[PDB]
């Protein structure tokens, strides 16, 4: 059963929380589908973003924050553990110092907190994926 | 009634053809939804692209071709006639020398042919839009 995409949910996070996302790119990597995961400070979609995580499948990853409506310093990664045409499991671990993004059980990306974790109140998952699982740990 | 997105259709184009697309961005422009329209040489999604048209809503437009699997020279435009939160009507006119992209009835983008028009056999419309109309002129 497919979940809504764009997927928008209320959340509350603290140290030790995990946000788990299972989905599949809509097209082959040759045509560069994207995935975007945004940790927002409010339910409103124009609210600030504590953690912006954008995958250009088969290419690269960009991470950033949007603070008082302004995008801040871009962080890039060339790590690309995602498999063309395959389902992926993203686990975003909320550590004391950073978000850590696991792909299929191993950490490949890290983003030190710029906005306090306790300011996060919504997560939106969108771009060119289908979604079968979105779980915030209890 | 919403059409499938990614939307993929067989087409045949010649001078005077129009490809009309009516849709709406899935999110507000502040979060930069995208639209991508690719004129392909075969039904296979990894086939060459005679006309690649990518809108970064509220930002800019990029156009290109993919020839023998290689992306060629990028063409950029800062024209941004699209309206935040509004339905748009794209009409892509196939002229003898170029594709001309109309937004709501006026031409804002042009792309001189790099691949012959008669090589185009499929069109794919995707990224962050819903779709209510896709019509190739008879």
């Amino acid at each position: 059963s497919l979940l809504s995409v764009p997927h928008t949910e209320s959340v509350s996070l603290s140290t030790g929380s995990t946000v788990t996302i299972k989905g599949r790119p809509l097209v082959c990597f040759f045509n560069e589908p994207h995935l975007q995961v945004d940790f927002h400070t409010e339910m409103k979609e124009d609210s600030d973003i504590a953690f912006h995580f954008q995958v250009y499948f088969g290419n690269r990853v960009v991470m950033n924050s949007r603070e008082f409506k302004i995008w801040k310093e871009e962080v890039e990664s060339k790590n690309m553990p995602f498999q063309d045409g395959q389902e992926f499991e993203l686990s975003i671990l909320v550590l004391e110092d950073k978000y850590q993004v696991m792909v299929n059980g191993q950490a490949y990306y890290n983003f030190n907190h710029r906005i306090p974790v306790s300011s996060v109140k919504m997560v939106q998952v969108w771009r060119d994926i289908s979604l079968t699982k979105f779980n915030v740990s209890n």
